[PDB]
């Protein structure tokens, strides 16, 4: 845990321009950023990118996005989100991170946070 | 389309308690509700359930939930969500925001149930 997403607020809905706030801590420094996007997660990634650029960190390209719930999980089901990344470019640098949470967007933020640390660590 | 979801606002994140607002039109009546949940969509359905309960409508149980983006993945990718219900059928939603894609499928399920 060298990079932590202290908090984030994600907005979306019908009649709403999606947006997200982020507050991440890295090396005794806290970065707060906001951005709109075509979707909540997209907005979250756009805000994240302004931070990583500042830090000189390159974010891998999102190659695959998978979401699943256990059978008969229902509305409050735990969501498993698997995101596949690629640093370049073709297969040799492809990897996946995963997140599990009752909110599907948080699950994605968690998988993204894991990715960030794997790249930094 | 018999039932229309005029608007809805969903809010989640780390450090926030998931909540959602919904505004729907049915049989010449406007219904507006709010509620928290374990997740945005969960909050949305909790708010929807208050409405359906008032209408005497029982919502089908959510059995499976599928989310996919087209090949050549990108953060701003369109989301295609397929939800499976059982009292067993399926509804679909397509939208750049994945929570909205689910809501669209939920709206479809609703209209299909209120026939
Ligand atoms: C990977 C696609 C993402 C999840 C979608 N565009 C959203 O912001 O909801
Ligand atoms: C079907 C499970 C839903 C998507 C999840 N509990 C959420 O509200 O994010
Ligand atoms: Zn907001
Ligand atoms: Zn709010």
């Amino acid at each position: 845990k060298v990079l932590t997403i202290k908090s984030c607020n994600i907005h979306s809905g019908i009649g709403i321009r999606p947006h997200a706030q982020i507050e991440l801590e890295y090396q005794g420094k806290i970065h707060k950023e906001i951005s709109e996007g075509d979707g909540g997660y997209d907005a979250f990634m756009n805000a994240l990118t302004k931070i990583t650029n500042r830090l000189g960190i390159s974010i891998p390209k999102l190659i695959d996005y998978e979401v699943r719930i256990p059978p008969g999980g229902k509305t409050d089901a735990l969501v498993e989100t698997r995101i596949t990344w690629n640093k370049s470019l073709e297969e040799d640098q492809t990897f996946k991170t995963m997140g599990v949470h009752p909110d599907q967007t948080v699950a994605a933020v968690h998988a993204t946070e894991k990715m960030l640390n794997q790249i930094l660590q």
